[PDB]
């Protein structure tokens, strides 16, 4: 299975000076209770801002850089290298990997942060035309977490 695994804003916002716009720790809750056990492959950039590998997964990093070799971590240097990964692959960003792969991908596991943040990268557009919702789950508010959110599974019509 490959899935698409994203939090984007209301206006499809993802990202901010290579960091998330916002703090949701359950959001972050969400994306450990899906992956661990399984495989993320994320771009150059998504690595370097999180600095170390997701631990108890597979972290697969997608880069031009040759010279890249990094303890924990397997690299990949083509899109087709992804269809040769075995088991469930979660798609981890950024922009650049989300636009390269959301019309490949089986589903998608989107948490909906239900604001309005700046970015300077987003999420593609995309249709409910092309995507049943499979689940569509609000995610608690609490003193942690603060921002109002709905974990959408979205599997192609
Ligand atoms: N909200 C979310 O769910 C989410 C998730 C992840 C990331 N983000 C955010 O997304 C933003 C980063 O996105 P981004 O698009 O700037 O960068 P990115 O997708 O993380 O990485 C871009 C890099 O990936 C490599 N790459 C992508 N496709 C490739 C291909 N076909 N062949 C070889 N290399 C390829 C290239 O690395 P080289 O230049 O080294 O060749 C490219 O410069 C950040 O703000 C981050 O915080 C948001
Ligand atoms: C505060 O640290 C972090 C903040 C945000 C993320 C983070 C959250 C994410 N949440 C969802 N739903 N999907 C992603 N593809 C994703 C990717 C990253 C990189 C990851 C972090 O540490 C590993």
């Amino acid at each position: 299975t490959l899935s698409i695994l994203v939090a984007h804003d209301l206006q499809r916002v993802i990202g901010f000076e290579n960091q998330l716009p916002w703090h949701l720790p359950n959001d972050l809750k969400h994306v450990k209770k899906l992956s661990t056990g399984h495989t993320l492959v994320m771009g150059r950039k998504t690595f370097e801002s999180i600095g170390k590998p997701l631990p108890n997964r597979r972290n697969v990093v997608l880069t031009s850089d040759t010279s890249f070799n990094v303890e924990g971590v397997d690299v990949i240097h083509s899109i087709e290298d992804i269809y040769q990964l075995p088991g469930h692959v979660f798609i981890f960003g950024g922009q650049t990997l989300f636009e390269e792969m959301i019309d490949k991908v089986d589903d998608m596991y989107i948490t909906v942060i239900e604001g309005k943040f700046r970015g300077d990268t987003f999420f593609p557009p995309y249709t409910f035309e092309d995507w049943e919702v499979a689940s569509s789950v609000e995610g608690k508010l609490d003193e942690k977490n603060t921002i109002p959110h709905t974990f959408l599974h979205l599997i192609r019509k």
